[PDB]
């Protein structure tokens, strides 16, 4: 024969059951699963402390704001997190179960360079993956986070083939076992915007990095029933002074996406990538009103549904209440967005 | 850079409009392309002499059925019948623009064996082949259609690798050929039924060999709104004293596709493969009873348009307005069928 | 640009240097990195407790023999065995170091099954390697290994396609990690001998895997100057009643290796894959009376040097001089058998 | 099974002695198959007229020198002037046979543009190849050439992964069709000069294009030991105002070589590409002072064995001895050449 074994029914079904649950319409993911020292550059921003009691405070804050799963379909937490209680001693998986927000858990090991490119990152982590998915799920765990990471650099032919290569090669590892053991993998190739490309050469980029992904998940086996997509948006680069237009932004992601996205997997959880928390949410609301899709175009956003949060916070307690009132803005108008109803706040 | 080349706007437009009306609703394609061999086995079958006349004599009868275009969007022709007079003088295409009826052109030059395989086979065709093209837009073609044919053996390990690299980039190479002159390419690659295979493995096959396709069409520069593809449903093999149910086949059918194709593409329309006529209505009704669809789900027939209509002929002239009646009738049921609504006549 | 960044010239020196001094005529690597659970075997072929103590006894018996480096140039060691002592306190490396003979490290982490394949193993290790890398070189290693495993199994279509591309990309990273760390990595590609297909079936195999394997290389930017090949020989399968010959084995292995190796590698050192230890030595040295060829042809050999050794140890303290005599018999056998000179003890 | 199909050992038996006679030492390949507009090039730079009866003339005064296969081993032929007769009425085929000098057949048919690539070529000529081939060798043609060629162009990314791929493609199914038409296919990719890149830049794009070139002829199943490689020496660009040293040149091309190519291809028979007479032959020469080498190195010139021949004819018939006697010194030259005793006339 020498095709793929048939997998299991019982786990398909379970798979694809919870991802079009976390595709859910009108909600979508938040990102919450800064790794120590990211969260730190996070609370740098503010001048907070980084203790693990603050971490747990600000966790807390988050997954216990009341009515947040009107919005939230599902959290993506940081190992620390999936462990943790809150400063009251409620787990925080519990908070989250209490809302109905399906619990998820970031497994990359981060970045390494590539010997002999100019600083592109492989993903690390296949070691100990699928004992770690398994202990994750005992744990409350039900999808899965593994980040890669591209650049464009035309001068230097950024993203280079081995770049995507082994992008893709990592993330079809990750995601066959991530659902050997119960979690639906979100696959996230990010395109950087780092340069001052135009938004077009991030098309051309985008589209090939996602067909060399798909093309992998279907060498690795993998379900696309019960996997989500978190790819960039279509930008110019951060350097560029004009940024694109809501209207262009929504245009050219749409077309990426159809372009090289086969329509059987259930979701696309879009990255907000730097962008300011009210872009994230009108270039997603521009997409969804020239829906419907073959699949969901949502969110999966931490800066641009904490940004707002964190600067109301400002580590002070006190401002717990205005804080989740912030991230409560932030949920509607996303959420909102998925509907292509956010009221603010072709070329082949 | 390093990226393709941006295709024209004026001819990506043309190929996208094209391809759509080729796609239209409740429509669907008349394949008529049978090579002066292939006409004979088909005319064999009613005893019938295989003269340019009569074949000029049967064309005419096809092509000049009145209301044929109310469920035919397209004519695929074999380049004898694209310069071809009916007996009565009216050029070919003539008869199917007064039905509005798009004309397209067979343009492969057949099948070889590739080397040290166990007659595995090439699809030849690619020299002068942007000259034909050229040629075959002026004498009024606006699609085009190019055949490769690969075999399920598990035994030999059918399709091989090979194969099914070199089905892929001959597709890629003809697809990118005629949109360079103005055709919309028809892709089809042809997964035969020989053999006693279920309708799980036909499933297996179908998923790899148009994930290759797809991602070669990608490396190619395909326009993917400008293109079309022609697959073989998903079926038992001919072998399989049972065949599968219309609901079997619709869905393992569907799921092959929802797994694979980007949904830019505009349309799929099916070669029926030797199914009976009314096995090939019923399989493509039952699938849009279970739309709508991210792309549309129609048909590309020979036999199945034409079966009865040759039997009814039986190349006697006098027989020529019943035949075009059940021409019309096969044609209706059809086109029905891509709606859903013919009256007869999930695994992971 | 898009290529590769230039290696260090001086790395790559040492690299090519130090491949060379392994790959040393009249020479071979003794594979004696055994880890804990594959030492208990080999153990408890002789009714010997796996202590630390007895595997630091042991491995002082080997590596203490007097005039080993005569004809071994090279020591794959196990992590433990890197930072022991014997039992009269002397590091191992420096009884390496006192008969010239290069430490070596295993570093992959063992064989994870892939997803949906019938138990195709992929190797595991990547994450942390470089670190490693840096220390075990510190400790004294020149040189790596790494072992991927391949299956022949023609009915279930076993190696697969996902199995062959997996081993490739771990080695071909293993590889690159490995020289930007200073370490010559032993590029070993194993096909086992389980089952009973013919040796042309075991070549048709191993020229499909070292073809991708050394496309992977180049994909990945490996210098092959600094790089060892350690394959299988190309033989029968284990389950065939009649082993085939050593003229056979021999032209089939020069065979595969000249049809797919790049001449720029310094050495293939086989495997001996469950061979006595006298077919280990005749068949490396039928390759060498079939010389000079584009590279070195050795051995690395693990149960092919030790079987004996062990079985008159016996884990007995006073057979150690009778041990090493024994140990020392297979080195120059094997040495011998380099250069064609060992006395015993075309197709298309 | 799924492998390719055992060749013909009689069949493969004749392409490799065929090929080994080709590669002989001290000799190498007359390239005279300029098509008719190439050879127009050639005449206009003397100022002759593109008879019939002048190519034959020139043809006959090549092949009929007396004593040129001491020297030359095969002469590439053009299609007409492998049915044509001197005009003496002698056959050119049986001129070559007179001297012992193989024939061979040019059989692709020539550069056509991929569409979306900045004027990137493919070289096409499959069709009709097989039947092609069965006629040229009744002919007496025993092997055949078929001409790719890739841009170096760091700023547009050229070879661009298309180029690369398509013309990987083209040469092995052309070698695969050769082969199994009991001609030994010559496989030359060659990129071009053009530009201003460093010879580093060259060796570079070579290396991967070689690297892909070889994984591709495995893949389509062709016997390395029944074909020959023609790949462009290792060289700066041609606007570079500094010509790389001969010492230079031979070091990054033998270099290029070694690290792609397998050992059991017999020859490695260089174009000439642009270079001076005397740099082809100092460039081969240099080569050869550092061999021994895995397969042999030497010539397949066109430009560099006729330049001086052309312009001591000078389409003047009175020069036919002095410019067969040029021919020669140019033929002895390269087959000094090739030997490394041609007397004048690391980095990783
Ligand atoms: O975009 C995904 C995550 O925010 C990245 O988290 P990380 O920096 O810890 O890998
Ligand atoms: O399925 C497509 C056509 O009916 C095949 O026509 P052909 O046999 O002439 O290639
Ligand atoms: O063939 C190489 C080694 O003997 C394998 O050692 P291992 O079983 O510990 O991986
Ligand atoms: O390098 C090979 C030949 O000289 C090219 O001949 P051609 O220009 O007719 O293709």
């Amino acid at each position: 024969s020498g095709y793929g074994l048939p997998i299991s029914q019982e786990v398909a079904k379970e798979l694809a059951e919870n991802a079009r649950k976390i595709a859910a319409p009108g909600k979508g993911i938040l990102a919450a699963d800064e790794s120590t020292g990211t969260i730190k550059k996070r609370f740098d921003s503010i001048g907070v402390e980084n203790t693990e009691a603050n971490r747990a405070f600000y966790r807390d804050l988050l997954f216990s704001t009341k009515g947040l799963g009107q919005y939230i379909s599902g959290a993506i937490l940081f190992e620390e997190t999936l462990y943790q209680k809150s400063p009251s001693g409620v787990p925080m998986v519990d908070l989250l179960k209490a809302e109905g927000i399906i619990p998820g858990i970031k497994v990359d090991k981060g970045l390494e360079t590539l010997p002999l490119t100019d600083d592109e990152k492989a993903t690390m982590g296949l070691d100990g993956l699928s004992e770690r998915c398994k202990k994750y799920y005992e744990a409350g765990a039900r999808f899965a986070k593994w980040r890669a990471v591209l650049s464009i650099d035309p001068a230097k032919g950024k993203p280079t083939n081995l770049s995507i290569t082994e992008v893709a090669h990592g993330l079809a590892r990750y995601a066959a076992i991530c659902q050997a053991n119960r979690l639906v993998p979100i696959v996230e190739p990010e395109i950087l915007t780092d340069g001052s490309h135009d938004i077009t050469v991030c098309a051309e980029v985008t589209e090939r990095v996602l067909a060399a992904v798909f093309k992998a998940l279907n060498d690795h086996h993998v379900l696309l029933e019960g996997a989500l997509l978190k790819p960039n948006m279509v930008t110019h680069g951060s350097d560029c002074p004009k940024p694109a237009s809501h209207e262009e932004i929504a245009f050219y992601t749409v077309r990426s996406l159809k372009r090289t996205v086969p329509p059987a997997l259930p979701g696309v959880m879009f990255l907000s990538g730097g962008q300011s928390e009210e872009d994230a949410s009108l270039n997603l609301n521009e997409m969804n009103k020239m829906g419907p899709h073959p699949f969901q175009l949502s969110f999966s956003y931490g800066r641009a549904l904490q940004a707002s949060c964190l600067k109301a916070w400002k580590g002070v307690p006190e401002n717990k209440a205005k804080a989740q009132q912030v991230l409560m803005e932030r949920a509607r108008a996303n959420g909102e967005a998925q509907l292509g109803k956010y009221g603010g706040g072709y070329v082949y």
